[PDB]
């Protein structure tokens, strides 16, 4: 079974649209989104489709770029650090569940290097 996806809307939450959060959506996420290796990370891991019933027994804080994109489009975050933390959870989950040298890890490593290049300087 797949768990419910992470929440992307929360009215009880203080929201903000800072210059950096706009940049994280308009330039950072949407550059990463078009990368040739982005597709595994554009939605939650479908453990049912992959027949990996073990994935959510190991990864207890799932995150993906589809969730992040929705959060940004809902002004879910208070600051850019919260959004950057979600990206880093996504990469770290991949490094936890898989092993160095695995194909999915090469993909995440390529995406993470681009991510770090783009957030090195924020508005
Ligand atoms: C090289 C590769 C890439 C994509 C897939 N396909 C079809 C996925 O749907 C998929 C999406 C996301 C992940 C994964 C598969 N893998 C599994 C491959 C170990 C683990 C759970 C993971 O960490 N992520 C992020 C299969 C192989």
């Amino acid at each position: 079974m797949n768990p419910p996806p992470p929440e992307t809307s929360n009215p009880n939450k203080p929201k903000r649209q800072t210059n950096q959060l706009q940049y994280l959506l308009r330039v950072v996420l949407k550059t990463l989104w078009k990368h040739q290796f982005a597709w595994p990370f554009q939605q939650p891991v479908d453990a049912v489709k992959l027949n990996l019933p073990d994935y959510y027994k190991i990864i207890k804080t799932p995150m993906d770029m589809g969730t992040i994109k929705k959060r940004l489009e809902n002004n879910y975050y208070w600051n850019a650090q919260e959004c950057i933390q979600d990206f880093n959870t996504m990469f770290t989950n991949c490094y936890i569940y898989n092993k160095p040298g695995d194909d999915i890890v090469l993909m995440a490593e390529a995406l993470e290097k681009l991510f770090l290049q783009k957030i090195n300087e924020l508005p």
